[PDB]
């Protein structure tokens, strides 16, 4: 073989030019599908057109920034050194000017459309002050973040409810992200057979983890999640004081699970600080999945809120995590690609395991607590006493301050009830069975027991019980984080309950937010 | 800001008292509730106020005793004395008491009965005598544990079996442990679907296991568990005179699995001696755990003869270890050692019901696949012996059929009558070669057969056995001994205390036999109680 | 006390006698149940008369060589040293001799059998000089072990295809098997219900592992699998040449899966030499277990095909491994070392049965996540693919249209027609990327689909394939080489031998391609002596 190790010694004479050569030649290919597609159909190959124009105007940007970063900086330090020389007196007419556009909009805007959305304003703050007052560290608290936050929902909210465009594009990244889940979907079906809807749990919602393990695994090893990651901590950063690993978390779980999400930002699990580690889970805990909005657009519940609520609980959930867990605390393998894969495959099989059997234990402990009430209700000839009673009876002041009419306060109560200590899935079934119960008609009153609810009652409760806040979802969320992340166990079964408790007061901001905005049509 | 740290200085000033105040207040409220509930109506609040009472009484009888030990001993002591100073003679004098008294009791009751009493009383006999001969160090013999527990065994029974209010009471508390473990059905449910009947037993069992494992977690966390465990740990110390570890270890296997037990003792496995660990693994042998009591119950066993079983399985397991292993060294742990349990690592109730549920999952994928392995494994061995025996005129033979014979004596022995002693020894068979499970779903279908009604004898082939026959294969197969399951045990023991792996496997097997006798001999007692249809 | 150690004593100094009189009693039994067998109806007990017959002449064979081998070494020696002493001038005549032999062969036989057969010989030179090209160390290369497996895959492809009583062994044989996994799949519906066929792969497929595993420790503890291995071994060591633990893991792949075969030399693992590790990965990744021999029997593959392909694939193993990566250093394992194979430490053998059933857990947890994860990947690449074809109008584009005309050549040369070799082509791309379970599962929808008859062509789409083509694929998919599996198989030798980890590493791809390419042999060997239809 001397004319192989010639050859072998000839290639390793040229073989960066070698590897250049063939990288370009590559990518001279993908060009050239590129234009023929677009020769042939452009309207047809836009899409590919579109994703091959933004890649190569973000490769041509980020090369452009490390090679001309130093007179790119040396251009911008004057502007800072400026902004700092000015800021003492430039930021009382900041908050002046915010200020004075807060009373203008509730002035012109809130004013007309009735006196139910000044309760809601109210109810807005009265959350806040609540939050602020029972926070971990009430001295230690950054008030950027959580004015940002609002502010950022607030303006989402009017994006997507005002103007179509902004429901078009959000519509279409929900479609993807469904699309996406589909093949987990496919593969269960395979591996359990076709009956696996028998089971819709245990044979079709933990494949999703297994098969966003593996994607998620790939791309790490890329570089490509590594890259998203540090775009979206700088943007955020310079938008708001959240740090990247919690902004990212935040944006993903807007159409994520909260047992996905976290797969996210894995690696970084075990060096999170502990708020950091509480702004993950309470933004967790205030979003709904993909196959879920589905279902429940299936239902009956309205797309446009149940998207509204989905997009403007992220900011919410940032800005009560910094509001009610403050940061004290300063801040902080695969050799080839189906290594990558196989990993991911097998941590997998650990994560799954452990969240069955946690969620199976939390429900039936849950159970076990609501017997207990209805024995003792019994015992005082009240058998009909739970946890969901409790709440229809607790929950009517809070409901009344998200903006709901007196009348319909117990109604929306109760479901928030249901929502609480049984998934939403049972809380939009009632919902949807109320909307139906309204469209068709009949009396308000059989006798002495409301039928249905107002439309904005309605509106109302479609923003508040969009979120993955109960107690199986407690146990998932644990047996999860402790499979991802075993040297935190200890810390993070510290914060689960306030983390609970922040992703409920989430979605009660975005309802009173929403209630502020909606009116009945 | 600084008014905020002042009002927090001025409650940790005053910390220690208002917490005391608001507890107190909590206290009475409840107090209160429950005083209104038995105002109301007092038949319906009858169990809330009876438990009240009950709480209160234990509470203040435990903070009296801690109180006034030093006075209870003062005051004790002088009979003590006495008690050794006379015991030179008054030995010779209990024990012609304690013998007249029981050949008056076999005599009269057991004569009366019938001849199937007498003949489980001589199995009994015959059950300690074997056990005696087949000793390890059969010179070096304690028979003060023995007798005691002999004479424990004795005595609940006859308090249960033979007195009404204690088979109710008994019985009741049957009914609540499995009305309680039937909760995880709301879990397994939801995970499974509502489909989940269709695969029984994965959905339905094994959860249970799970549930169970995270109850018990929560309660040793609390403490509630350690304080049942250490009062009849002493009751049993204080009789028998067994030593403090194993002791607490054979008091936790009542309501604990055999691979959860010894973690009570887990810091001082390593110092225990060979008769100790001898014990503690008979122990965990003898008794079946609180888990599976109400899947039991659910078939239709018995819940009486369940709970009475393990409660009379406990003390059988220690004397027949040992009159078995007896000890011939110095123990090394003490009695405050032994008794104090800590918790391995539980701040807070959530990783105390995660590190259950955790545990559960190696426990259920264990079970599962040797369920499969070992089925399979007795479908084939029947149809291969089906196959020879077709030779010989015979395409009937089978494990069934060799077991009946087999077991046959232990059957007769334990005071089941000659004809229904052939479907026992089957029973006892599918036992020991594979879990109870198995033996108590044959057990429940020959009681739903009899309770059905119909032939006795179909053609020639008995169909169902008398209910004495049922209560005594009930007793005799309350156990976690098993072929299949000795290596998982030896390898959980050997996890615990690594430092003392060669001892495990020495005596592993002989504690199998150990654990095997104690739950002949608790058959044996209640086939002696028990009263012939 | 003293007399019972005087006892003890006394059996102890009898204690061999004791044994040797209890199994000769034994044996005296077993000779007389045969007896009265054959006696009663010899029609009915032949089975067992043979199997007595031939158990017999094995333990009298063992016997005799044991005792006399010097006596046959001496024998033999001086033919071997008047062998080697006219070697020099023989191996000339004997390699042209058997050139001629195989000129005559080819020219008489194939010629007539037609074109394809031709081609697949033409197939076969192929294969073995790419192998041979793309090797480690080119220059030294050791061409005595890949004469030999290619001489004894033919034979033994001509023994059992060519003559009928050898092709009826097999199919008995692979119908033996079918039933005793169908004990299994019986033995799993207590555990998932009555209803398990509802899920078809998790619930029947696994738990034939699970029971295969079983088995197969069973069998193992008892030592009858060694008595076969080391035969095997022993006839290819005497034939080939190749290193002792090599030889014993490649002879003993043929019914062992690929992650527990090593367990066979697990002790001298660390002293294995870089050729070796390399030649026990690729042994492992061109052999299929017995476990899914039942299953693919069942789909519709024939049992003789597969059967003839598990056998034929360790002397191909062999040899591409001694052709790929040949050996350059001294190996430092003795033969009667690697023969010895420790038996179980099981004390019992249901203890034996529960390690193997304990151990198939994380092995039947690996493959189904594996596959989900797989097939999950792949539905995405096929949405992909046809959304970037959608935009030149050919949105059929898919990953079987693509795998059709990559895998063409590897179809064609192993001797499959021009046409049906992109079916053969796809099948072997589903086989590559995932595991054989689903290549087998097309393949069985080809052969039922022919079975069934109908038109050839229903549309420009072919429906079935002939039938010489689905023996050849039946040939060429019976390994374990996927892209997923080339992980587990690392983690777990890994586990084995942690020292060698970096070596494990380095060749594992190229001991893929070359179970690959074994694969590719074997059906190049079946397809040359198959006539066409
Ligand atoms: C849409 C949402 C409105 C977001 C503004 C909310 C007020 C934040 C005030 C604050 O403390 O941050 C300050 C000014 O924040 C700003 O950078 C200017 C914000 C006004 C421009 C909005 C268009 C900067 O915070 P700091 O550097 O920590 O001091
Ligand atoms: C029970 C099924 C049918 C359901 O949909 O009810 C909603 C509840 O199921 C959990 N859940 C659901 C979907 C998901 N990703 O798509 N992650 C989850 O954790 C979550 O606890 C929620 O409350
Ligand atoms: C499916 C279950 C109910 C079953 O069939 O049990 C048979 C085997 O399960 C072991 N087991 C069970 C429960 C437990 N704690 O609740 N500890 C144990 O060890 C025990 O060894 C026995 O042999
Ligand atoms: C569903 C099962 C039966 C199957 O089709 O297996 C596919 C993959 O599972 C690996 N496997 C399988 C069996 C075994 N011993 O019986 N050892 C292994 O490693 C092997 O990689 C193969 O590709």
């Amino acid at each position: 073989e001397r004319m192989c190790g010639r050859m072998s010694d000839f290639c390793r004479e040229h073989k960066t030019t070698l590897r250049y050569i063939i990288w370009g030649i590559l990518i001279a290919g993908y060009l050239a599908l590129v234009i023929a597609a677009c020769v042939m159909n452009f309207h047809r190959a836009l899409p590919l057109f579109v994703i091959t124009v933004v890649a190569i105007f973000f490769v041509v940007w980020d090369h452009l920034m490390a090679k001309y970063e130093s007179q790119i900086a040396r251009f911008l330090s004057p502007g800072q050194r400026l902004l700092d020389s000015h800021w003492f007196w430039l930021k009382w007419v900041i908050w002046g000017c915010l200020i004075l556009g807060v009373i203008l909009w509730l002035v012109f805007d809130t004013a007309k459309l009735g006196q139910q959305q000044l309760v809601s304003f109210g109810g807005l703050i009265i959350y806040t002050s609540l939050t602020f007052l029972f926070s971990k560290h009430p001295t230690k608290v950054y008030w950027r973040p959580v004015f940002w936050g609002i502010g950022l929902q607030f303006l989402l909210g009017l994006l997507i409810l005002r103007t179509e465009p902004g429901f078009m594009a959000f519509d279409w990244l929900g479609k993807q992200v469904q699309t996406f889940l589909g093949y987990s979907d496919a593969g269960a079906s395979f591996v359990f057979g076709e009956k696996y809807t028998d089971h819709f749990f245990a044979f079709k919602v933990l494949p999703i983890v297994i098969f966003f393990s593996t994607v998620m695994s790939m791309l790490y090893y890329l570089g490509l999640m590594q890259w998203i990651i540090r775009k979206v901590g700088w943007v955020m950063l310079v938008t708001m004081g959240t740090s990247p690993v919690e902004s990212v978390v935040a944006s993903g779980n807007i159409f994520i699970g909260q047992t996905e999400s976290p797969l996210l930002v894995r690696p970084y699990l075990p060096y999170v600080t502990k708020s950091e580690l509480h702004a993950i889970m309470t933004a967790g805990f205030s979003t709904i999945a993909g196959s879920v909005l589905g279902a429940y657009i299936s239902f009956g519940v309205s797309s446009s809120h149940l998207l509204t609520a989905s997009v403007m609980s992220a900011p919410a959930a940032l800005a009560i995590s910094k509001l009610f867990w403050p940061e004290t605390e300063t801040p902080k393998d695969s050799r080839n690609l189906l290594e990558a894969a196989t990993q991911g495959a097998s941590s997998s099989i650990s994560l799954v395991a452990n969240i069955a059997v946690n969620l199976i234990a939390f429900l039936a402990l849950l159970s076990f607590m609501n017997s207990a009430l209805s024995w003792l209700g019994n015992m005082f000839d009240y058998p009909q006493l739970s946890f969901e009673v409790i709440c229809s009876y607790v929950f009517m002041p809070f409901a009344f301050m998200m903006g709901v009419d007196w009348q319909d306060s117990f109604m929306v109560a109760k479901l928030i009830g249901y929502k609480t200590f049984f998934n939403e899935f049972v809380a939009y079934q009632q919902l949807s069975k109320l909307i139906s119960l309204r469209q068709v008609g009949g009396p308000k009153f059989v006798d002495g027991v409301q039928q249905y609810m107002s439309m904005r009652s309605e509106a109302i409760s479609t923003y508040a019980l969009c979120g993955f806040a109960n107690f199986g979802s407690l146990g998932i969320v644990i047996g999860g984080l402790t499979s991802m992340a075993p040297s935190r166990k200890r810390d993070i079964t510290a914060g689960a309950m306030r983390a609970l408790i922040a992703g409920t007061i989430a979605c009660f901001l975005t309802a009173c937010i929403a209630g502020m905005l909606t009116n009945t049509p």
